[PDB]
């Protein structure tokens, strides 16, 4: 039933890819894939992410995630984060991520 994924929700100027699941060595390829080919196809500009459902993430998680930095500006498009668990965005802060990155609490705030 539940071992990571993605919901990915075309907004009005925002794509909103939610994901599901925490966020660790599955994802390390899955997401990594959901995303560098989805910013490829995706009408959107705003690559919204939605990490209400990111209970635990591991080293896996952010290398993924700044790697689509780039593939997002190989396509011109945007990226932000909503909805990070408090156990999340201390984890981005205390490894330096969030400062290089950008946070948002809703992704109607992104």
């Amino acid at each position: 039933m539940n071992n990571l994924k993605l919901d990915i929700v075309e907004q009005d100027d925002k794509a909103i890819v939610r994901v599901q699941g925490d966020i660790d060595a599955y994802n390390s390829s899955e997401l990594k894939e959901q995303l560098r080919n989805f910013i490829s196809t995706t009408s959107k500009k705003k690559i919204v992410l939605d990490l209400s459902s990111v209970s635990y993430m591991d080293s896996a998680g952010l290398g993924t995630l700044v790697v689509i930095l780039k593939d997002a500006k190989i396509n011109g498009k945007e990226f932000i984060l909503s909805s990070l668990k408090e156990s999340i965005s201390r984890i981005l802060k205390l490894t330096h991520l969030d400062k290089i990155f950008k946070i948002t609490d809703t992704v109607e705030e992104a």
